[PDB]
């Protein structure tokens, strides 16, 4: 087994690797999950609240609301660059 | 086996690279989820809340809004670029 | 068994490269889910709520509801480019 | 089993290298999460409460508000950049 | 097993390299969480409360709210340059 990458470079590259190699209630097992992720505005309210949650004679009023003036600006995500120009003007 | 990526280069590129070699209630088991993974305004309000939730007499009112002046610019995304002009002007 | 991807290069590309190599409730088992993936707005209300949720004499009263002022902007996604030029005006 | 990877290098690159070799209520087990991640503006408000809550008689009301304004500017995101110009101005 | 990387370099790269080699309620084991993780305005307000809370006769008023003047601004996450100009101006 043999693995080449990039072997000979003559230059001024903008390069991202990444490599990977194997031989051989909520559960997780031999895994890999993120790599290189990127998460932006990410929201979650109840998650596993329990084996036995509100079990009798519940009364519940869940309300939930997401407004409000946001802003998100973003020049270049996950992209190398070379010999360029990157800007952002307001 | 043999694997051989981007053995010889003379330049300047913009290169985003990645390689996978395998030899051989929730439940997961012997996996790779997220690589250059992206996630812009995710939500998820409720998961795997239990074993027996709400069981007996359960009065619930699930009320959820989601409103609000958002935004999001994004000028290259998992794009890499070379030898070139790259701009968000506002 | 060989893989040649790229050997040689003379000049400035723009690449996204992804290889995989491969020899041999919810449950998942020995998969791969996201390479490159990209998610926006994604919303998802209700997911696994249990083995015996409101089992008896259940009320329950769902609403819903999305609106609002969102904008979303991307000028290449996915799009390596080369020797160009890429803008987004206001 | 052999890997290479860059071996040669002639000018001034920008590099991203990550390299993983193997060989061989909520549980996790033998894995590896978070590599080059990057979190922005992630809400969680319940998890995993406990093995009984509200078990009986439970009077709850739940409330979430999401507003105000916020700002969020980026100007290379995970992406290396040679022999340019990167800039925000405002 | 051998891994080589980067073996000769003449000039001036900016680098970021990680490796990772191996050979062999909320519980973890034998994992890797966080390698060149950020994280930026991450919120959690109940998490893990109890094994038995608020059994019984329970009156809960719960409230979040999240609002007011935030102000980010990066010019380079995560991301190495050379020969380049990264400049932020207000």
């Amino acid at each position: 087994l043999m693995v080449k990458v990039l072997d000979a470079v003559r230059g001024s590259p903008a390069i991202n690797v990444a490599v990977h190699v194997f031989r051989k209630l909520t559960a997780e097992e031999e895994f890999v999950e993120g790599i290189y992720k990127v998460e932006i505005d990410t929201k979650s309210y109840w998650k596993a609240l329990g084996i036995s949650p509100f079990h009798e004679h519940a009364e519940v009023v869940f309300t939930a609301n997401d407004s409000g003036p946001r802003r998100y600006t973003i020049a270049a995500l996950l992209s190398p660059y070379s010999y360029s120009t990157t800007a952002v003007v307001t």
